[PDB]
């Protein structure tokens, strides 16, 4: 009866037309349904993008393409457990409120002007974003922001007050393309192609810094009147208490030792997935130092993304298992002959760049890394360039609100217009689509 | 400065003594010291019962027992889904109320008599705690306990309202040694021995048919007066609303299919872990269905608990690989060919039965199943006897709080004496002690 009933009962139908009616060797047949049956699944959103997930090794193992405990194993994978580091990380970090004083520490640097006032709230925002997550920085962020778009209160004042709501919300997603805990398509990208926690800051870092100042720049002339205003330092003042300086110091550590880990493994054995090991020895830091409890850890821990993960790793064996893989790169191979390296990345980057505004990040790259990195295999490339590439852009979502929860927590602020969001989106939707050509082009030799 | 601190430090003191002081090949060392290390922290619970078990792999990884990846693998054990399932059927019938209407309409069939209200509340306990869990269980039947409790309200009549309280408390440990999901020591013993579901059913459920009503008769025989009392049927009256027909009939189909698993699964075409694709596709009908959203089972769902199941997989591996296993055996065999199978499996019943009331149900059984299973295979026999042993005896404590949950909620209560408990347990532990080496003597040709 319900609208997503019918998706579901629509795409076993769909399945089932697939299944029955292609003309291919079983094996692609099987693939090619279950690739399309999922591909619905993750982009509508009929079931929740964990549940589809689930779905996946489910379906490998009653298809016989997998045997139960194989299939099920994907989830147990090194980088998952990374993520887990990361969330533990963050959870002490948000409890003991390392987040805050960082926060108002950088906040009341600025004496008393509006101008150094919202330059050093998406500075923050960022900052804060590339270890936390999107969605736990923006709605952390938001009292912070009306607290201080409270003095130029006027809202027939308007531009001067969306600049920074959507100015953080977008500070908030760019701070995520930094390292590769921060937001879920990073992950994704690592644990497909294997990528280290020092190899993915390489490369984002480098394309944060690049595009926070792009996106304000954006922001910027397009309507603020905000050189003028003043200040309202108004609440409690915070203070470094009982081992803040302790978090930091694990965070530090923690952090150290993931920037460093190539010579600091090397030098000590070389041990396997050296960054998960950190990722955890962080857990085990955190709680022998009493700093953080684990009650705390598993409510902020989304465990939902972390079977999210597996899901996907599932889906890209299943791809290569059947052969599917390899068959699209055969059905594509005249096609990208006939395109330029060029062409194809941007190509690429144009359509995740717009197809992350109409579904969730992750749900996006849980879906599009493992066709284009197998297919990339295929080709005898390797799957790395395309994959970082989609990670990124897939953090790319500027325009409309449920294309990220960071849109739409600034958006339920009952102001911001859905027209006006949505043109400064479509202008640094294209604005990125040129940056990260051009970047993925430098980054080739 | 902290209590546990030291004994962590104690303890890597321990370890530290163990590894440069133990006269024995390498590996024996690392693997008694690694025991040793392990085995204080899951008993003393200095460091979190799951942080305990993510040091496992991250020791085992560090010590060159096994590669990053291959330790981690342990986590993702097709049991640890099958108790995933049980958390999202238990999350649905909790968020539906389907447990609130098997209370009531059990509790109204008692007209207005307190002789057979409590009777029936044990009952509903018991059978609740079968799907549900102890703790879940316990937290929910408290209120319910307390409304029937209150027409004979006299507190100075105080043993009528304590046989019902200690009642329930025992009724939801007991009610969970009846299926493999229930309690997480039944689903440790089942993944190490390899059980299914209606394997669990066939040694468990006889075994709370056998305790319930022993249980009982010892709470009866010792300060009963509750033959007197009348009826206080006092809140809103339930009714089967949208589905909860479809909650109970999924459920229903759910046990159906673990039940009949056997002859199912032959017919089928033998899948693997059968079981847990049948938990997993109750995920999945619960989902389809509507019926429960994620969320929910984010919040219901121990990740705490499912992280642990894999942390003593990966010991028992640990004790394998390091061939401590065989060096224990070795240890033992002149003192186990000394003692009859009679006098082993007494000793052992006994020694959990008794070491349950200091530490966590699970927590024992973590550390003792490795143990004993690994060992008993080394002396060639199935190591399923010892398991399940082990695993129920592990959810037989009745003496302090602090031993289960369900016990300390029944305490919280104000009223209960710690000398009361203590004397009733003493007594319902030597007679369970009797029961199950009986039970375990019956189970053999
Ligand atoms: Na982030
Ligand atoms: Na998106
Ligand atoms: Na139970
Ligand atoms: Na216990």
């Amino acid at each position: 009866l319900h609208r997503n009933s019918l998706i579901v009962l629509a795409d076993v139908a769909l399945f089932l037309a697939l299944y029955h009616f292609l003309p291919f060797e079983h094996n692609v047949v099987l693939g090619i349904s279950m690739l399309a049956f999922i591909a619905v699944l993750w982009l509508t959103e009929a079931l929740h993008v964990t549940v589809t997930a689930i779905l996946v090794p489910v379906m490998a193992v009653f298809f016989g393409i997998f045997e139960t405990q194989a299939a099920l194993n994907n989830f147990a994978n090194s980088i998952i457990f990374l993520f887990l580091g990361g969330f533990a990380l963050a959870a002490a970090m948000h409890h003991q409120g390392l987040d805050k004083v960082i926060a108002d520490k950088v906040l009341a640097m600025a004496q008393g002007k509006m101008s150094v006032a919202v330059f050093m709230l998406f500075g923050v925002t960022a900052l804060l974003s590339m270890w936390i997550s999107n969605t736990a920085t923006a709605a952390m962020m938001l009292p912070l922001v009306l607290g201080v778009l409270s003095k130029v209160d006027a809202d027939k004042q308007r531009s001067t007050y969306v600049f920074v709501l959507l100015g953080v919300a977008y500070s908030a997603s760019i701070g995520g393309i930094a390292t590769l805990v921060g937001t879920g398509p990073n992950a994704i990208a690592a644990a497909e192609v294997g990528l280290s926690f020092t190899d993915w800051m390489k490369f984002g870092l480098p394309t944060a810094m690049m595009m926070l100042p792009m996106a304000i720049a954006i922001l910027y002339f397009l309507l603020k009147p905000t050189l003028n205003g003043m200040f309202e330092l108004d609440r409690a003042p915070v203070n470094w208490d009982k081992g803040k300086v302790v978090t930091l110091g694990i965070f530090g550590l923690t952090v150290f030792l993931w920037i460093f880990s190539s010579p600091i493994n090397a030098a000590l054995g070389g041990f396997k997935s050296f960054d998960t090991l950190v990722a955890l020895g962080a857990i085990l830091m955190l709680s022998f130092a009493r700093v953080v409890h684990w009650k705390e850890i598993q409510k902020t821990a989304d465990w939902g993304i972390l079977l999210l993960f597996g899901g996907g790793l599932c889906l890209s064996n299943v791809l290569k298992q059947t052969g599917t893989s390899v068959f699209l790169a055969n059905a594509l191979s005249d096609m990208v002959s006939h395109m330029g390296i060029f062409v194809v990345i941007l190509v690429v980057a144009t359509f995740v760049v717009f197809l992350t505004e109409f579904t969730s990040n992750v749900a996006t790259t849980t879906l599009l890394i493992p066709v284009f990195a197998t297919v990339a295999e295929a080709f005898g490339m390797s799957p790395v360039l395309l994959s970082v590439l989609i990670a990124v852009a897939a953090s790319c979502a500027f325009m409309l609100p449920v294309a990220t929860p960071p849109n739409a927590i600034v958006f339920a602020s009952g102001h911001i217009k859905q027209s006006e969001m949505m043109r400064v989106g479509l202008y640094l939707n294209i604005a990125c689509i040129g940056l990260l050509t051009a970047i993925a082009m430098l980054f080739w030799q």
